[PDB]
């Protein structure tokens, strides 16, 4: 061996591990959106809306089926294989385009906008592509219906080929824009929190290594709180796609942050934030039992 097709059993393992998370949090993961996207569905009146957490998985098996934890996950299975293609595309010249020739220590925030950019020029060329997954996947998960008479989509790819038959492909991409702000400010607060704190911490390796771990999730959770209201409204108008006219609570992001924290408050845009700290933490962490000979 020096070149036996290595680059690609890695992949193929990144994508096994991938799916494998997902799929284990993935009944949390339709309980976070149930609570953040609820507020907005035709299916769910008033007197359907769920109290939490607990009041919502113990009804999801009875109203629906136990299998309905993992409604909408097929989605997060499959994105992982064309989104990596994409970077191995990308990502690296984004990097040089924005951060080419700039030393992290002798420039900080230079690196630190460089970086942003580097950011949001891959992951809004990534989005442009397996978005409507992502679409799909959000739909299905608010599907709260029952029998396959009571549900909007009978599935991925029929959701995606519904909502286009019915706007193209303007539907399938809703949020698209509001995401992207999101993910900038996701990686703003993920660095600039791991910034302020690699220095409020002993970085002499002193600090066990589980500690580590706890560290990094909290980053990750301190991250997904901040822009966590962006993903709110992404949701939001995600799930207005296919609905014509009527219903029709939001027609644009800011008639979208525009109504919730009139009609909502000012916290609406936090409904499932807990939830979707569990879900991240226990992602890592199933990443960490994953790793078995
Ligand atoms: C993958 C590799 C990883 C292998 C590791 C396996 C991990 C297991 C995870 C699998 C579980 C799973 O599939 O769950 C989803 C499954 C279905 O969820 P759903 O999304 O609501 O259902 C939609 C229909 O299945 C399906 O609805 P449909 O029939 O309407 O859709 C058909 C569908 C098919 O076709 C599409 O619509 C796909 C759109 C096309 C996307 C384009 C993709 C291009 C890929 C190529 C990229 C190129 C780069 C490569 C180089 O959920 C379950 O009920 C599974 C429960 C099992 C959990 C067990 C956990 C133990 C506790
Ligand atoms: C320090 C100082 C600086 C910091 C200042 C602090 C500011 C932070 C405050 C942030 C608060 C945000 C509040 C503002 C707000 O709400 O604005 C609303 C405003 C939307 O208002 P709206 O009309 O009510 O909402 C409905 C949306 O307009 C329309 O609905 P939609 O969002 O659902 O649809 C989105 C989509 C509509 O979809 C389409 O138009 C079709 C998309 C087709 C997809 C199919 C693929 C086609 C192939 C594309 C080629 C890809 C190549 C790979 O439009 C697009 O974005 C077009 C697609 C873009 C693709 C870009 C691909 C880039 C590839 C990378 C190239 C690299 C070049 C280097 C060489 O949001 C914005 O879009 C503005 C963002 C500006 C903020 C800038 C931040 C300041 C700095
Ligand atoms: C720390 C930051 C967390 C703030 C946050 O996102 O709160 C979520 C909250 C929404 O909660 P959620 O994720 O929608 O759903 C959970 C239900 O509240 C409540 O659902 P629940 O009643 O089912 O859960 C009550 C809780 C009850 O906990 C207990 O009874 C004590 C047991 C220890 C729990 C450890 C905490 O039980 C759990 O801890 C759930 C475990 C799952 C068991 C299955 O969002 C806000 O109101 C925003 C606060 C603003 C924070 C801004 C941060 C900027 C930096
Ligand atoms: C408005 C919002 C909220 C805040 C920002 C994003 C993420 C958290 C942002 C995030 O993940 C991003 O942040 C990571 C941390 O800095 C960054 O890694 S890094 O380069 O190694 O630093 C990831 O890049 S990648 O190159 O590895 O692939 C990047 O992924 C993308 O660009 C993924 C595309 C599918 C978009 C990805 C993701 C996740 O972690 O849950 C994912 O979908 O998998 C998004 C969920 C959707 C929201 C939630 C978007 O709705």
């Amino acid at each position: 061996s020096d070149q036996a097709l290595s680059f690609l059993k890695d992949f193929l393992a990144g994508g096994v591990a991938a799916a494998i998370s997902k799929t284990a949090v993935a009944p949390i993961e339709r309980v976070k959106l149930l609570l953040q996207v609820q507020h907005a569905s035709k299916q769910i009146s008033a007197e359907k809306q769920y109290k939490g957490i607990i009041d919502c998985v113990v009804r999801i098996p009875k109203e629906q089926g136990f299998l309905s934890f993992w409604r909408g996950n097929l989605a997060n299975v499959i994105r992982y294989f064309p989104t990596q293609a994409l970077n191995f595309a990308f990502k690296d010249k984004y990097k040089q385009i924005f951060l080419g020739g700039v030393d992290r220590h002798k420039q900080f925030w230079r690196y630190f906008a460089g970086n942003l950019a580097s950011g949001g020029a891959a992951g809004a060329t990534s989005l442009c592509f397996v978005y409507p997954l992502d679409f799909a996947r959000t739909r299905l998960a608010a599907d709260v219906g029952k029998g396959a008479a009571q549900r909007e989509f009978t599935g991925l790819g029929n959701c995606i080929t519904k909502i286009f038959k019915s706007d193209g492909l303007r539907g399938l991409y809703q949020g698209f824009n509001v995401s992207v702000q999101g993910i900038i400010i996701y990686r703003a607060a993920y660095f600039g929190v791991y910034d302020t704190a690699k220095g409020m911490l002993p970085d002499p390796k002193n600090v066990h290594i589980i500690v580590s771990w706890m560290i990094a999730q909290t980053v990750t959770a301190v991250a997904g709180l901040v822009s966590y209201p962006f993903d709110t409204v992404r949701r939001r108008m995600m799930m207005q796609s296919g609905r014509k006219g009527a219903d029709i609570m939001y027609t644009g992001t800011v008639d979208c942050w525009r109504k919730i924290a009139k009609d909502e408050g000012p916290k609406a845009f936090f409904k499932g934030a807990w939830s979707n700290v569990l879900r991240g933490m226990g992602g890592a962490f199933v990443l960490v039992l994953y790793d078995e000979i």
